[PDB]
């Protein structure tokens, strides 16, 4: 009945971050072996340091309950897979990632790269320079 | 593929929402229409006012992937509705419930109340002192 | 042999506890349940701090253990078993009620409480109040 | 229901049990006359002396009651005696033992004690000293 | 068993490094060769010195055990061995490339090394710059 | 490949192995619990508390590795695995002894222990103490 935005708190809209293309954001076992890697301890921490370890905190643990509705559907069926894993990845990578990547890099850095994909990709391939992905700082 | 409490702002201990009874929390109908009707403006543009905000936020857009998933199954159907929420309402009401409460009232109200509620419970039906509902403040 | 009073060290005799009704107590399995959601912390951490939660802790493992007396008489039959329920029920009821309640209050308002009761139930049943008087604060 | 150290506080009693043969502790007659020539009016003084004194004396009266459950059995019985003499008998002379001998020494000593006793159970017969008794002080 | 985490103590994890392809590592006769010709003095040094130092003896030792177990189970016999080659070379290449890197340049700049060739490769290799960042300094 | 002395830093294993006979250590699996019975939480914490610690912790984790290459052959074989056993067994037991013993105890008082053991052994059996076992402290 109602429409959020996920990242106006944090200073970004759905359309700023849907600008880059699908295909860019990677798996999403990777990606939790990342977030759990790095922060087992700071996830679990009894104190909320930030915004950002809090709503990746829900956001895990929604995943988590729908797996295990997948899971559910499964055992209880009477191509399922197909259509519904690439619907909520569209959604729960860009999220995943967002929040694991501004943790680091200052949160304002990911605008600056973002902004700047999005002029390099809108360029056609005629004159197109070869390295235009995130720097490492 | 992880164990992780979804709560850690003191209510981390979820056998205090287990034990009360699951038929005593509200449906999710008013809840929901308590909430858009009390916070719409509240919950659009914001700042980072105080995480609850940020908490509920995201469960309410948790629950509406969820609900457009279970629209869109049954659109593409070939019941269905009536099994899933015997699980995801429990969750979903524990979920959003203590936090909808604790926004007002001062957030450590509710504890006291809790305990309370979960002594009177415990006492013996047959000497049971009239009546220990909510008191706000 | 010869015994030894628990309560006294207290200030309390079990005669003293003796006077109440044994419908008053409530259900051994809502009292662990309640102890439990309440202080597995304080019962799982390292310092005894009261000693009320160094005797809750021996309480609960005597229990334990008879439970495991239980199973075994079963495991060995393939009644007696209710009898030997109801023996310590009173017991186990009045141990768990006293450290719980006087855990809380301060530990001295359940001694003005249970000599209270105790006056309320000297006085035969046709000159007393409607109800029983209910413990506070 | 849950499974609780004993004596967290007081080290950790799983491990230094499992260190010590099950054997080594005496017979449980043998330890409550010990322990009765010693203590008769030290356990029944009106005064908390020590939390170990409490613990021991709430011990001693688990043990009285299952003797009394004890004799119960025997006289409503209509070989499982035996096993439950020696079922419990590692439980409660751990119990015992350990209260009565940390009560005395200081109740630091036990803890070298016993870790002495493990190297010298550990090594093998080919070359180990004769004996590795208690040491009286 | 319980597995203990070995570069947690030093600030990374397992599957941090477990990102790192097995073609990266180089062959595990020239970096035992490169490590026994750097630091020969070092290791037979009568002094500990950094606790890398440490470490690196034992792994020598226990990899030039494994060589011992080869040549017996060769002599035994007298396909599996190079399968139990392959096992521990990943491993050992991990250990003996971090330490040995690790030794040299601070220390620090092996984890910012690390982090930025995880970002590298978990992007899709389409939008990557042609080469891998090296290490620098 | 190069014969590398174990503890330079710690005397000098090699002679001091070479007093004691091989049978003198015990079982390895007994090593292994008598540890884990004492510092499961000591080793899994992320700080290098002694550098001692950290050549034990690799030690153990050498020997898990080693486990699991013996699984890996015995599930994958086709009276050696008994030399496998007894081979590392003089090596192994002498580095979890060591590390074990001279945890506590200071670190140095097995030196002066097993010189004194070797004077017991090194006197003939016409006149020789009947034990000379390790001394707790």
């Amino acid at each position: 009945y109602y429409d959020i935005d996920p990242y106006k708190e944090f200073g970004a809209s759905v359309e700023l971050l849907s600008f880059l293309p699908s295909d860019f954001f990677p798996s999403i076992r990777d990606l939790l072996d990342t977030a759990s890697a790095l922060y087992r301890e700071a996830l679990e921490s009894p104190e909320h340091c930030s915004p950002h370890h809090t709503a990746l905190r829900q956001a895990i643990l929604c995943w988590g309950e729908l797996m295990n509705l997948a899971t559910w559907v499964g055992s209880n069926l009477e191509l399922v897979v197909s259509y519904v894993n690439v619907n909520m990845g569209l959604k729960i990578r860009q999220l995943l990632w967002f929040h694991i990547s501004c943790l680091t890099f200052g949160r304002e850095t990911v605008l600056e790269y973002l902004v700047s994909f999005g002029v390099w990709i809108r360029t056609p391939p005629a004159y197109r320079p070869p390295n235009a992905p995130i720097l490492s700082t």
